[PDB]
């Protein structure tokens, strides 16, 4: 079908890298032809798979973090999910690469509200967290772009050590980020 | 000196084709040399570039050894040294054919575990500021590995997934303030 592709895309993309992934593997492995890929290019349909996984998380990050009653917690809990989750950070390795690539100033203004999404979670987390008088951050959208990319990177970087390990390492980072704030 | 050249052949290829475009034939012959030498020496491409990310590290190590002066305080260490790793990525020529090589094995398991020796050498730059720091009472870290480990993988996070160069230093450095502040 026409949704048989973005699964298969999806997985190509993690298995191999963005570059190592090509049009005529995705339409072979879906029994389609160039007729039915033609989405509009291979950055559109990798951006689109992009925008679905980040809407995924973000919407199994609502369905979970009622269990964080303070945002201190939430902050804990959303950076310890990711290591676990099954969206979005699976990608990441094909974003990096992607980056590399495309530099093409027809797509990147995609990039400037999906870059947004992920910020988002930690942006929610440290406005309710001033509201609610947990700390005092004057400074949020440069501490949410940093909470954001330093929980990557210890989520991608890692990836081959015991999953314990990870946790508990993410779990002391919240706790020396969130002490940092105070 | 055949084994050095074709690790300086082997990084120019690598720089300006790639990775995976780059093939053993051109490093043989380009090096004035041979695949049965290549073959001794590192049996494979993968392992090849693994002796040249090595040689680099060695390097940056050496850079840093040199860099690290103008810190009197592992506190300026930790900020001078996550700003070092952010701004030469953005004009180092390799990052290219590491990130091509880096995703294309990962998913490979002997290749997987010769990068964390690798990583490793990187991390000990932090478990030394942290070290060091201890011993100064520039802060009181019992779980030091760990922070390293930390540190480590939170920078590499921001200097990889982020523009002007000096909101990312900016950046860079209010992470450093924040992370080192949550110490005490
Ligand atoms: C004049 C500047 N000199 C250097 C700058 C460097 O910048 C690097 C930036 C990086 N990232 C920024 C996006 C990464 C990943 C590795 C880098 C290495 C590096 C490359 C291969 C193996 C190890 C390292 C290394 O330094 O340690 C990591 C194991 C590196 C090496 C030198 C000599």
């Amino acid at each position: 079908l026409k949704d048989k592709i973005l699964g298969v895309a999806k997985e190509l993309f993690i298995k191999n890298g963005y570059n190592a992934t090509t049009t005529g593997e995705i339409v072979k492995l879906s029994e389609s032809s160039k007729g039915n890929l033609y989405f509009k290019t291979k950055e559109n349909l990798f951006l689109e798979i992009l925008n679905i996984e980040e809407s995924k998380w973000q919407e199994q990050w609502k369905s979970e973090q009622i269990k964080c009653k303070t945002n201190r917690e939430k902050f804990y809990l959303y950076n310890e999910l990711s290591l676990t989750t099954q969206y979005y950070y699976p990608l990441q390795n094909a974003i990096i690469e992607f980056y590399t690539e495309y530099k093409t100033n027809s797509i990147n203004e995609k990039m400037n509200k999906l870059e947004n999404k992920y910020i988002d979670a930690y942006h929610v987390i440290f406005k309710e967290g001033n509201l609610n008088g947990e700390w005092s951050i004057n400074d949020v959208n440069a501490v949410s772009k940093i909470a954001a990319n330093a929980v990557n990177g210890i989520v991608t970087f890692t990836h081959e050590q015991n999953i314990n390990e990870r946790i508990k390492l993410m779990n002391k980072f919240s706790q020396i980020f969130l002490n940092g704030l105070s």
